[PDB]
C-alpha cells in the first residue's frame, strides 16, 4: 500500500465541513470574482475564461513549460488554457478541443489578446479522433473518483492518449490525476524514458486532488517526486492557520495577433 493511498483513505474519512476546510488549508488562490462578474456581464476582452488560465501561467512562466508554435489542446473546457496561449510569444496557432454539451464545460468565445489564433471545439472525445502534429501538446484531462483504483485507470487512458501525440521534441503538459496508484507509476517511468520531463505540483491545485503534472521542461525521479507530495498532503490534513493566500487574475488582453 503506497502512502498517497493512506491518504486517499483519510481524505475520504472526512466529513462535510471538515473536507471543505482541508481541501484549501495552506494553498494558493486566483482571486476569479471581478472576472467572473465580467464574464457574466458579456464582456470579452481581458478575462480568463476559467482559473485555469491562472493554472497554466504557473508553469510557463517557469519554463517548465514553453508553448510554441501549433498548440494542441486537449480537453481544452470553456478556453482557459487556449486563451492563454493565444497570447504567448512563440505561439502561431491553438487548437483546444472538448467534449462540451449539456453536463459539461463548454467553450466560451473571448476576444482576449490573440484571440484570432485560437479555434476552439465542442462535441470531440480526443480519445478517439486520430492524433493530429504539434509543437506542443497541452491536456488538462482526468475525472476525480472517490476510488484510487478508478482514478489510476482513467489517468493510464490519458497518458497513452497524449503518447500518440508526442513527437519528438514537443513541448508539453499533461494533467496525471492520480500518480501515486502503482500501476500510474510505471506507465510514468516509461513515459519518461521516452519523452523526459518529470512531474511537477502545481500550488494552484486543491488538497483534495493528488493531481501533478507531467511538463516537459523539467527533471525529477518520479517516485521521488510523487512521494513527496504525498507527504506534504498528510500534513496538511493537521493544519493551524489552514487559509488560502490569494494573488491577482491573469489578465489576457484583448484584439488580434499579426504574424
Ligand atoms: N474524452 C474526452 N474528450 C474530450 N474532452 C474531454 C474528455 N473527457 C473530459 N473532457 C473535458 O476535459 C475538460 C477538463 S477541465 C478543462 C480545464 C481547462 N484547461 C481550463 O483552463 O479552462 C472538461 O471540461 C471536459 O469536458
Ligand atoms: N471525505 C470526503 N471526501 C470528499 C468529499 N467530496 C469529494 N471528496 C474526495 O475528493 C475527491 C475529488 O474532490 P472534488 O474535485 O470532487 O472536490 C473525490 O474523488 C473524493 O475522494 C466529501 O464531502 N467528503
Amino acid at each position: 500500500e503506497t502512502l498517497g493511498e493512506k491518504w486517499k483513505s483519510r481524505l475520504n474519512a472526512l466529513g462535510k465541513s471538515e473536507f471543505q476546510i482541508y481541501k484549501k488549508s495552506g494553498i494558493q488562490e486566483v482571486d476569479r470574482t471581478l472576472a467572473k462578474e465580467g464574464i457574466k456581464r458579456g464582456e470579452t476582452d481581458h478575462h480568463a475564461v476559467s482559473r485555469g488560465s491562472a493554472k497554466l501561467r504557473w508553469f510557463v512562466e517557469r519554463n517548465l513549460v514553453t508553448p510554441e508554435g501549433k498548440v494542441v489542446d486537449l480537453g481544452c473546457g470553456r478556453g482557459g488554457w487556449s486563451y492563454y496561449c493565444g497570447g504567448l510569444k512563440n505561439v502561431r496557432e491553438v487548437k483546444g478541443l472538448t467534449k462540451g454539451g449539456p453536463g459539461h464545460e463548454e467553450p466560451i468565445p473571448m476576444s482576449t489578446y490573440g484571440w484570432n489564433l485560437v479555434r476552439l471545439q465542442s462535441g470531440v472525445d480526443v480519445f478517439f479522433i486520430p492524433p493530429e502534429r504539434c509543437d506542443t501538446l497541452l491536456c488538462d484531462i482526468g475525472e476525480s473518483s472517490p476510488n484510487p483504483t478508478v482514478e489510476a485507470g482513467r489517468t493510464l487512458r490519458v497518458l497513452n492518449l497524449v503518447e500518440n501525440w508526442l513527437s519528438n521534441n514537443t513541448q508539453f503538459c499533461v494533467k496525471v490525476l492520480n500518480p501515486y496508484m502503482s500501476s500510474v507509476i510505471e506507465k510514468m517511468e516509461a513515459l519518461q524514458r521516452k519523452h523526459g520531463g518529470a512531474l511537477v505540483r502545481n500550488p494552484l491545485s486543491r488538497n483534495s486532488t493528488h493531481e501533478m503534472y507531467w511538463v516537459s521542461n523539467a527533471s525529477g525521479n518520479i517516485v521521488s517526486s510523487v512521494n513527496m507530495i504525498s507527504r506534504m498532503l498528510i500534513n496538511r490534513f493537521t493544519m493551524r492557520h489552514k487559509k488560502a493566500t490569494y494573488e491577482p487574475d491573469v489578465d489576457l488582453g484583448s484584439g488580434t495577433r499579426n504574424i
